[PDB]
């Protein structure tokens, strides 16, 4: 539900690396 810093529109999460997701075009962690 928090987003990590990250958007990912074309590219997937780099912050994969600390557990983050894409959704709704931005990189969350629950």
């Amino acid at each position: 539900g928090f987003p990590c810093g990250e958007s990912c529109v074309y590219i997937p999460c780099f912050t994969a690396a600390i557990g983050c997701s894409c959704k709704s075009k931005v990189c969350y962690k629950n």
